[PDB]
């Protein structure tokens, strides 16, 4: 769990981010795709390769309910379900959450302090723990 | 969210009270139902009066893994399902919480510091807040 100063970062910065979401949105997907070409496959549909745009946007809407968590769970299973049939494993969360934080990084500049991009590794990390179980337990009861 | 203290108190503390579970189940029903007459229909099929034995062993099991709460959704959804069914509300819950702590505080004794009890109030809260959102949204879906 996540400590309260780690919190006020979140709730205090996500509006920031969000305002600047095409940024985030445009540079995580070209970073991922540039550095992580293994992951390429799982984006392949039918064609350019393609996006669900909302991907990043959907962290930080889930860092804002940081103290909800349980109010998104909607919404958590439905992206668990269409993670699962594309095959998402628990070790591509760690290189999302990377590029996710470069993208970060990149929106806050000069104010992108190492406490304040460390919180958003931390909310990441807390915000993919919850799809990661969720999805394992969907793939254990697809063979039950 | 829990601060660390809290939750290193749950850690330590719930392998006692889950020894004295009998002690804890017993009471925690005894004074639901004589302290609260309102909530006795509740628990009423059709034959006696009908408890669920591990409701509380339930709320001690989520405090075990209060810090991947993720990992005891599909239980939750189920009790959540037969919450719904049977009418309970997000007013009910402070009412178990408040016979819930004074099961903890007879079975702990000259053990129940303030600080012991005071985390264990915490832990219900945020348990609880998981249930009572999974059944706010569950009772929205039945009028989709
Ligand atoms: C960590 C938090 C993550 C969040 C909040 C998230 C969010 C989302 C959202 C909102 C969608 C679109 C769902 C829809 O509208 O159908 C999506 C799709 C997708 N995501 Fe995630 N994602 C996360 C992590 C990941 C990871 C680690 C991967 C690993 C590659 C991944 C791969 C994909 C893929 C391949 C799709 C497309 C599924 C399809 O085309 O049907 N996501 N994600
Ligand atoms: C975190 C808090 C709670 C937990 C962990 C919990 C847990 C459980 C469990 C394990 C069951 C048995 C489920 C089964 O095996 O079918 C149950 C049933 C039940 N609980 Fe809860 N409970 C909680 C809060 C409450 C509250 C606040 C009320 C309000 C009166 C309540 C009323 C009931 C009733 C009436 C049933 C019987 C359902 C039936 O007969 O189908 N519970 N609960």
């Amino acid at each position: 769990m996540l400590d309260q100063q780690t919190i006020n970062i979140i709730k205090a910065t996500v509006p920031v981010l969000k305002e600047h979401g095409v940024t985030i949105t445009t540079t995580f997907f070209k970073n991922l795709f540039a550095k992580h070409p293994e992951v390429r496959p799982l984006f392949d549909m039918g064609e350019s390769l393609e996006q669900p745009k909302a991907l990043a946007m959907t962290v930080l809407a889930a860092a804002q309910n940081i103290e909800n968590l349980p109010a998104i769970l909607p919404a958590v299973k439905k992206i668990a379900v269409k993670h699962c049939q594309a095959g998402v494993a628990a070790a591509h969360y760690p290189i999302v959450g990377q590029e996710l934080l470069g993208a970060i990084k990149e929106v806050l500049g000069d104010a992108a302090t190492d406490d304040i991009l460390d919180a958003w590794g931390k909310a990441y990390g807390v915000i993919a723990d919850v799809f990661i179980q969720v999805e394992a337990d969907l793939y254990a009861q697809a063979v039950e």
